[PDB]
């Protein structure tokens, strides 16, 4: 069981100078989105087009994937994207990640029927 | 069993224009901190001193608690904390809220041995 004491620094404690700080993005949104548990994910993109946008890009021009697969899709147009690197100092389970918004091309490799996204391969 | 389109859905769709806006500190921190699953919690404070500060509430003035109890404690000083409020549009899995930033005297409920921060009651 969780203790109680556990829990509530859990829910209700948040030292430091200025949490709600834009460089604080990744560490809450890899937090929240799961991809700290069990270990630090290194490297992660998140998209704020629209979902729609991004499915498209399934249609769009077709390249070879960095691994060498061939289902990968670069899109036409930037798009608004943050990239989360773990940093340095950063320990399972202390994930630390430094936030970066760029505005670039996204290549993505598609999948299923009918074909969606599913992979972040890179940014150009 | 989690399909591979969700999955990129999950880590790497945050559609919107300024996600990392300080005003979305509480929906972040809600969903990180695993306060949004199965129901959305609808108040939810979060502290910003340190954790020697708070636990320090627990030797402080002696107060009852709203629900009746009498294990409350009400700090000496001010603290900085913040706020996290339940929208009127917040419905679950939508969970949504107002980020407020205050500097108030905290109670918390006290528990165990030694005596640590177990509830957060109210901030005045
Ligand atoms: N061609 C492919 N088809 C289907 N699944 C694939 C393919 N290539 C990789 N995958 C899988 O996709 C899964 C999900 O990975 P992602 O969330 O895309 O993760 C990306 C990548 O796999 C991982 C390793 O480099 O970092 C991320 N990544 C990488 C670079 C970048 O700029 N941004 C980013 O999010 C991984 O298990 C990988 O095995
Ligand atoms: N005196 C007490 N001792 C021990 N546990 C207690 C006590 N009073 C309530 N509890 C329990 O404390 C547990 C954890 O609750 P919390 O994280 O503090 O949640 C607070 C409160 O219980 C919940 C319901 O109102 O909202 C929060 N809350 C409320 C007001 C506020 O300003 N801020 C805040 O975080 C709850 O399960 C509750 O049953």
């Amino acid at each position: 069981k969780e203790s109680a004491a556990a829990k509530f620094e859990r829910q209700h404690m948040d030292s430091g100078n200025s949490p709600s700080s834009s460089s604080n993005y990744c560490n809450l949104m890899m937090c929240c989105r799961k991809m700290t548990q069990g270990k630090c994910k290194p490297v992660n993109t998140f998209v704020h087009e629209s979902l729609a946008d991004v499915k498209a890009v399934c249609s769009q021009k077709k390249v070879t994937c960095k691994n060498g697969q061939t289902n990968c899709y670069q899109s036409k147009s930037t798009m608004r994207i943050t990239d989360c690197r773990e940093t340095g100092s950063s320990k399972y389970p202390n994930c630390a990640y430094k936030t970066t918004q760029v505005e670039k091309h996204i290549i993505v490799a598609c999948g299923g029927k009918p074909s969606v996204p599913v992979h972040f391969d890179a940014s150009v």
